[PDB]
Parts: structure tokens; sequence; C-alpha cells
């Protein structure tokens, strides 16, 4: 009777993750504007209320988070802050505020991405977030109570986004969202922790 | 040829070892919160901008500064984690976002990370985050730098000169001399590489 809170279920990645997870578990979806529950991951009061409504689950999965894309020389601290509050801080806050919502031996899975290891123009801000979430999870894994696990999934650019994203990722070879969704399933239904699962 | 370096965090254990090396080869302008030729609160954007107006053009900007909350994971709240975000993480990155215009052609940035992102310890999650964030930012930023500017990071292990206080938290680690880590900073300033993370473990 396994129960998974999936935040970001309506996105491209999120919907491919839901497709795989829902075949073996009861998925509760959450998103900014749609889902079984709504949540603004940039607002800690919102995250706290989502956890109140949701109750106890076995896995919390984040396929969500926004980053500013800007040329470096026009990336100001003010623009950079939107990434910090969402793809970086928002994801990390789900963990900081969600540990008590997981059953024993439950898991967290967060999203990162290839831009941290394979940089592109406009991508410094996304890279920052990806590095931050990867390292936070590696470290947090050693301190989780009650047998809880935490991993990250690092996607390449998705085939399903190649039409819109190719000019940003010239010479890259995109990956299917369904291939990426498999690493989320590996995280949820596997037993490893502190891993960064690359789907490049 | 005549090198000018802005060293932020110069009064710290690491910073002062860095100053000692770089001094021999360049003019070092020191900066800190309460100490230095120029002062700066790196958590405050206008304060960083004022520092850079005061300083003018330099050849290198070196950050051996930035603080991270050192709390057990289950005690680490969003509020506590926000401190790291404004300082070791956001403070060091903002020195880059606000300082490119202060670098001479072919100048460099050097930022500080740490072993806690790679060889984690209890209480280290927030510093790990900051270190990972800064490492990845620098690697990506390196490809967008104008005018031949370089950017690297230095990632130290626990320092021998801090081992007295830090040993209970790093049991079984083997600490490194601050003098050895300072060589990596010299490598970043005086060498010609970019997008590098120089581990001194």
């Amino acid at each position: 009777a396994m129960k998974i809170l999936l935040i970001g279920a309506s996105g491209t990645l999120g919907s491919a993750v839901k497709e795989r997870l829902e075949k073996k578990a009861e998925v509760i979806t959450a998103g900014r504007h749609s889902g079984d529950v709504t949540v603004d991951i940039t607002n800690i009061d919102s995250i706290k209320k989502m956890y109140e409504q949701v109750g106890k689950v076995d896995a919390i999965v984040s396929a969500t988070g926004s980053a500013t894309f800007s040329p470096l020389t026009e990336l100001t601290p003010e623009k950079n802050a939107v990434t910090i509050s969402s793809k970086l801080g928002g994801q990390i806050n789900l963990v900081l505020l969600g540990i008590d919502s997981l059953n024993d031996k439950g898991s967290f899975t967060l999203t990162t991405g290839i831009m941290m290891e394979d940089p592109i123009v406009q991508g410094a801000s996304a890279a920052m977030a990806n590095g931050a979430v990867t390292a936070f999870a590696k470290s947090a894994a050693i301190e989780m109570p009650r047998g809880i696990r935490i991993n990250t999934v690092s996607p390449n650019v998705l085939e399903e986004s190649w039409d819109k994203l190719e000019p940003f990722f010239e010479g890259f070879l995109p990956v299917p969202a369904a291939k990426v969704a498999r690493a989320f399933e590996k995280s949820v239904f596997g037993a490893q922790t502190g891993e960064s699962y690359q789907v490049y």
C-alpha cells in the first residue's frame, strides 16, 4: 500500500515520472497551480501546509524547480535569487520540512541536471542549483533518521523538449523522459542513498 | 606584470596563509567584515558594490570568506539554512556577479569551497550545499567570462591549524597545512587554468 508524494507531476519530466510510479504505488500529486494538493515551493508556509494536508507518506519526489537563464554578464544577484528561492532553496526546503512526513525507510528524490557537469551559455544559475542540491543530498544521506534515504536524479536535456531547447544545447544528444523516469523509480524502489543518478 | 589582488577574508586562518604567499608576488589589498584595507559585508549587495567602487581595477579577486550554518540535519531549518545561502553560497557568488567589471583583462576569480561536499560529516549538510553550489557555478561561469578572465575554486580539507578545535567533528580525517592550501590559490591566481576545482585533501 505504498504512498508517494510527487511534486511537479504536471511538467514534462514530472508526468513521465508519474507514469512509472503509479503502476506500483498510490501517487499524491502536488504543484503550484494543479495537483491533489497545491504548493508554492518558494514559500515555507505553503510547504508546511502541504505536509499537514498530505500526512505520512513513504517517498517524497521532486520533479520541480525553476532557474533563471541569463548571460553571465547580465546575471545580477536579483535575477540569481529566483533560482536560489526555487530550484535550489525550494527543493532543499521540501527536505528540511518533510523529514517528519516520511515513514521509516521512506525516501526523498530531488532533481538536478547535466548543466553542473556539462556547462552551457546562460546556464551558470541552473548549474549553481544543480551543484547545491547534489552536494546537500550527498551530505544529508549520512544524517537521515529512521532508515530514510535521499538521492538525486540528473537529467540531460529531454527529447520531449528538444524542439524548444536545442538552440541552448547545440551538439547535445537528448534523452527520453521515460528513461529519466526510470532513475526516479530506481531511487524510490531501490535501497541506495546519497547517490546522484546521471541520465546523460 | 605588476599584479594587484583583492583578498577577501584575509584575517581568517586560511585567508592569512593565502595573504602570506600572494604578498611575495603582488600588491594585496585586504578586505573583511570588520578588518582590512577595505571592508565588506558579503551578505549585503550594496556593501559589495561599495567595496568594488572603493577598490577600482584589480588583476585578481580572491575569496577566502563565507560562512555556513553547522547544525545537525534534523535541527537545520529553512531559517538556519538561509544564513549559509546569504554568505558562503550567495555572498561568494555575488562577489563574482558584482566584480567582473573590476577585473583587468586576463584577470581571475578564486573562490573557496571545502571537503564537506565530497567527504561528508554530521552537521555538514548546509556547508556541503554551499560548497557544491560554488563549485558548479564556477565551472559553468568559466565558459562565459569576458576579456580572458579566469575562475577557479579551491577546496580544502580541515586545516592543521584548526585541528585543535575541529577534531571532534572530523574524527579520523587527516588535516592539511594551511600553507599547502595557499599554494592552490597561488596556482589559481598566477597559473592560466579556468573552470577548475583544486582539491587540497
